[PDB]
């Protein structure tokens, strides 16, 4: 167990324990994230690296961790990993994959439902005591919401994430559209799901539901333009990445009403403060907790233990993310 | 239309607008409720009422309401209507089921979620500006919930709503568990439900759905005793009666790690305040919002719209409660 690994974050021990036996493990644990001029002198002489989103292994870090040769994301994006750079470099890179998939999916419902029916203002007209206050019992009018069940739903990104949404979607029985880069017909088979251009999803949807990674070209994706296109009694959800939406065209759109609200776990910037946006309380909003299950915590803090285990013994890594590099260097340290 | 009606909020205009060309229509439009002394005084001349769970029909409203032949309820229970007075003065009670099933099922739905995964506690976290303040991005134990994929769900009521909380509960793969006074093997055989005995189900479920009337037997039918029987994992949600639930045990569980939560859109009084309850943050409270959704208002306004005009027309209404008053006087005014 001589290779070395340092882990940016206090992930599961269940994880930390496989990699003992394997590396020389260093964790780091304290209450904010590791800063920028401490990371650069811990990668100075490991072998390999677990990382956070929180932290940006770009070719900055690369080129001050001479013996870097593997990096596993506790995260299933990674546009904070420069992946082209890496695999120059024949530096192996993993992501958590699969293990997460289910725990977003019932999170991106969470906020669904959430936004659609009022949840969050309702809990704090009860809590606050102004329900009690006020002497009043109920009005038809109050929280009136959406309906869910047999409405439509657009999902943009039809991934492992998305299709997990689509699986959850039928059990509403709801009318499934999806927009995304592959499509998939055996799904479309079996869900009853069915392509659409991306404005017509837009303009045929009552719940629109982002689920695709960052990239340039989703950047933006959901501007001024295609908020215009969407039902005012639409709601969006993001349980992808905050700069896959326009935020300023969002907040806008919310105020003038072209949609009828938002369920947002992720942020252009996390953490996140937008005055404007938290008015609104017509928005649910979360600290991006998409994989905040203790099911998918443990099995992320397992398969990144399975990757540098396996990647030590000479084997491919089981979520290996830029298999070219396999051919630019064999595994191992 | 000679037939008069005093309806006790104002409903739908839809539904209203039906009546209006049938009966001489009167609508309580204040912001309270209807005081006791006001309704007793305008039930005196009226043939027809349609009433909210706010209004006690007892017998003392009946001895004050000496031309009024039939109730209909804007909700689907009715344990606010004495049926057995009713009944006995010949008096048609109907309400609204079936309307309202997807709106209700749906809030369950999104109570069981947002208690598993701590949405409202995130959102308030993020719109404080607490996360941003505190500077920290991400840790690995934040609002770390509760799977809901593949988990059990132990449905207590299976009847309209109880089976349409079960469709939705297959689209999450859950193993499906219910109690209920009626066996229906049919459902068995389609969801994969099974049949357990109350304390069994207690035990084996990591949600517990409570979709049962208010009646003798129901009430406080979750006690200290049963509490303590379910696993501290668990979470209780109860979109059915308040006092299904026996609070005072419901928060003593709660404060002492009987359980893991609770999401609740009902309660023993409404309005409600209780101190103790909420504090805790692993709780979810809605002011009995489950058919606030446009779609099932609109229904059970016409719904109740229905039942008076067929009733007028001396047909049975479509969902008469009490059917044997049939026999005791032909439906008409
Ligand atoms: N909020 C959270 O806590 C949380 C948790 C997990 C993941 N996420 C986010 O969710 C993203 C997706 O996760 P996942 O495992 O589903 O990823 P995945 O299986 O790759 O799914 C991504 C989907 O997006 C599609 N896509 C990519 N670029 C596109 C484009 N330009 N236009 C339309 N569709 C495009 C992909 O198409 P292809 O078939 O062509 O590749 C795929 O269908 C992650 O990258 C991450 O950013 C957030
Ligand atoms: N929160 C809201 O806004 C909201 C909205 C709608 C309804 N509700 C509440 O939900 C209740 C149920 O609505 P629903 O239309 O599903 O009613 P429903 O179809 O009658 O369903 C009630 C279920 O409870 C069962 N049940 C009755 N007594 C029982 C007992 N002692 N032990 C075990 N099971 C028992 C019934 O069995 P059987 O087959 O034997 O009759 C039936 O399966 C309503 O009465 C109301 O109190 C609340």
């Amino acid at each position: 167990m001589k290779p070395k690994v340092f882990i940016t974050r206090e992930i599961p021990e269940v994880g930390i324990k496989m990699l003992e036996d394997e590396f020389e493990v260093e964790v780091w644990g304290d209450e904010k994230e590791i800063p920028r001029e401490i990371l650069l002198k811990k990668v100075k002489e490991v072998d390999a690296l677990v990382t956070m989103l929180s932290e940006r292994i770009d070719k900055e870090v690369f080129e001050n961790a001479p013996k870097l040769r593997i990096v596993a994301n506790y995260a299933v994006g990674y546009d904070n990993i420069d992946i082209e750079e890496a695999t120059k470099r024949g530096i192996y890179v993993t992501n958590t994959p699969d293990v997460l998939t289910d725990a977003t999916a019932d999170l991106a419902f969470a906020l669904l439902l959430a936004t659609a029916r009022h949840v969050v203002k309702g809990d704090r007209f009860v809590r606050s005591g102004e329900w009690k206050k006020r002497g009043v019992a109920w009005h038809p009018k109050w929280f009136l919401g959406y309906d869910v069940y047999g409405k439509t739903i657009g999902i943009i990104g039809l991934g492992r994430i998305g299709q997990a949404i689509a699986k959850r979607a039928k059990g509403f029985n709801m009318r499934i559209l999806y927009y995304s880069r592959t499509r998939k017909e055996e799904v479309e088979r079996e869900l009853n799901a069915e392509f659409k251009p991306l404005e017509d999803l837009l303009r045929e949807s009552d719940f629109v539901v982002l689920a695709v990674p960052l990239t340039r070209e989703t950047y933006h994706l959901i501007n001024e333009e295609r908020l215009k296109l969407m039902k005012k009694t639409a709601i969006l959800i993001n349980i992808a990445r905050g700069k896959v939406v326009d935020t300023n065209a969002l907040v806008k759109a919310l105020k003038e009403g072209w949609i009828a609200g938002a369920g947002l776990d992720v942020f252009e910037e996390e953490p996140y403060y937008n005055e404007e946006l938290f008015k609104l309380d017509n928005v649910v909003l979360t600290p991006h907790i998409g994989s905040a299950s203790f099911g998918a915590r443990e099995g992320m803090a397992e398969l990144v233990a399975k990757n540098l285990i396996a990647f030590k013994r000479g084997e491919i890594p089981p979520t290996l993310v830029n298999r070219e590099v396999i051919k630019i260097r064999k595994p191992g340290f």
